[PDB]
């Protein structure tokens, strides 16, 4: 579990989307494992607008925030789930650290803000779904 909200926005992973999530859809897109659905109250999370590949991340199933180096957003090829198939997720970057199924939405930040949000992982690896490419979040 977890969202990142900012303005009148709330930006989740697309497999944990809820009822309300879809009866006020924004923009969806599997690919990403991203959903954006609006809300009436004025959210305060600053998204990043850079290029960085260190950054910190909240690993819900040990209560602990971790430092990380992550890759660059790219198509990683992701296994079969009750979510997906298997198939190539796009805008996705790698760390080493640690992940369990119950992490996803856990929130990456750098020291300009929120970098992305917990999608995939597995084998000592975490997957984070990037939304700093997503420049209508802010206006
Ligand atoms: C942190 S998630 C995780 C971590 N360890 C083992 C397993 C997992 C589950 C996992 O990777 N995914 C299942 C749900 C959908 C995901 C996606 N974005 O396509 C992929
Ligand atoms: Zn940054």
């Amino acid at each position: 579990s977890g969202a990142i909200y900012v303005g009148n926005y709330r930006v989740v992973n697309r497999h944990l989307a809820t009822h309300n999530d879809w009866a006020n859809l924004v923009w969806e897109d599997s690919s990403r494992d991203l959903l954006v659905s609006s809300t009436t109250a004025q959210g305060c999370d600053t998204i990043a607008r850079c290029d960085c590949q260190t950054g910190v991340y909240y690993c819900s199933s040990r209560r602990k925030h971790y430092p990380v180096s992550f890759s660059k957003p790219s198509l990683i090829f992701v296994e079969a789930s009750e979510y997906y198939p298997a198939r190539y997720q796009s805008h996705l970057m790698l760390a080493v650290g640690h992940s369990e199924p119950g992490d996803c939405g856990g929130i990456l930040r750098c020291q300009h803000g929120v970098v992305g949000i917990v999608s995939t992982g597995g084998n000592g690896l975490v997957g984070f779904a990037d939304v700093r490419d997503l420049l209508w979040l802010d206006e």
